[PDB]
DNA sequence: ACGCTATTATCGCTATTAGT
DNA sequence: ACTAATAGCGATAATAGCGT
């Protein structure tokens, strides 16, 4: 009773093939038309890993947008 | 209980007890079960790799607080 | 696009380093 | 010495991927 979560992006997991891990989208999604529906599920190994890609990226954008934000405030 | 050490194993490795071929940007067990993006080494102790996630923490909140609320001033 | 087999990754458990 | 902290193997559970 183990606990294996997915490596393979879930659309073609469920069309048994191979997929290549490809980040965000598989390769074998972008050709059948589905990059974007293309994702992968949370492993918990890779938690703190997760949670910080995306504190990381919001700091980022965050602070590029209180710059437009405040020059357009100047009126 | 003090931890002075800092691991050569990429942090993905440790979290998945398995072997790391400590290779850069990223280890090769990470590169194939496809968590590359994730793989990370320490450059610093755990302690001190938490307190400044507190400290990236404390801004983002402030960040995120003061962009909404330059953003609700912006209403005309 | 799917039954079936091949190949892989989880986690208890064994083993090694080092704090006190 | 005693044991937490650390590293990692390996049997086996469970997913990966083939060919159609
Ligand atoms: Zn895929
Ligand atoms: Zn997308
Ligand atoms: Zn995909
Ligand atoms: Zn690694
Ligand atoms: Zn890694």
């Amino acid at each position: 009773k183990r606990n294996r979560i997915p490596l393979r992006c879930t659309i073609c997991r469920k069309r048994k093939v191979k997929c290549d891990k490809l980040r965000p989208h598989c390769q074998q999604c972008t050709k059948t038309g589905v990059a974007h529906l293309c994702h992968y599920m949370e492993q918990t190994w890779a938690e703190e890993a997760e949670k910080e890609l995306l504190k990381d990226n919001e700091l980022k954008k965050l602070r590029e947008r209180v710059k437009s934000l405040e020059k357009t405030l100047s009126k």
